[PDB]
């Protein structure tokens, strides 16, 4: 999920403000914690705009 500033972690399912996305995924996303623990090994991107 995205907005031109805010986006989602698809592990809380909540809003983030920068986010890791998958690229193989439908959009999918994980907020830096999870993407830190859920070792999400895909082609991602990552869209950042206050905790990068
Ligand atoms: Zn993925
Ligand atoms: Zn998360």
């Amino acid at each position: 999920g995205q907005d031109r500033f805010v986006y989602t972690c698809n592990e809380c399912k909540h809003h983030v403000e920068t986010r890791w996305h998958c690229t193989v995924c439908e959009d999918y996303d994980l907020c830096i914690n999870c993407y830190n623990t859920k070792s999400h090994t895909h082609k991602m991107v990552k869209w950042g705009l206050g905790l990068d």
